[PDB]
């Protein structure tokens, strides 16, 4: 296991109603700038995610644009994402 | 009242279902979502989520891309919003 314990506890249930925080890459700095442009919860950017038909590219590139993430924040935020999609959707 | 087409998506997860698997979404309304990038039922899901399940803007949203009547609309609302009760 190389993903953070972090990723492993988003991943291994549904999110619910979990702030946006909980996502893997997402820490206090990058989580208040998302929550400012209204992705406030994690299943907001789970949202964005999707109708973005779960591109690699455009996701993190929308991350970046959204809220300033780097290249290993955007990895881990689309990762997790990815692999609770994986689990549950 | 519920059709069994509600009851068979909110039942399970959706995976790649395609969009005419949601309640309300027949073969005019797909076709047309298809056509403007829609194609699989999450993408639609993804919409009601960035939505923040505001079932006035998504239903507004989903007559303005696809064309859906009230009832269309009610219909996909209703199911979207119990899968995400069941399953999210």
């Amino acid at each position: 296991m190389t993903t953070s314990q972090k990723h492993r506890d988003f991943v291994a249930e549904p999110m619910g109603e979990k702030p946006v925080g909980s996502l893997a890459g997402i820490g206090e700095v990058l989580g208040k700038k998302l929550e400012e442009r209204g992705f406030d919860k994690a299943y907001v950017v789970l949202g964005q995610f999707l109708v973005l038909k779960k591109d690699e590219d455009l996701f993190r590139e929308w991350l970046k644009d959204t809220c300033g993430a780097n290249a290993k924040q955007s990895r881990d935020c689309f990762g997790c994402l990815r692999e609770w999609c994986d689990a549950f959707l």
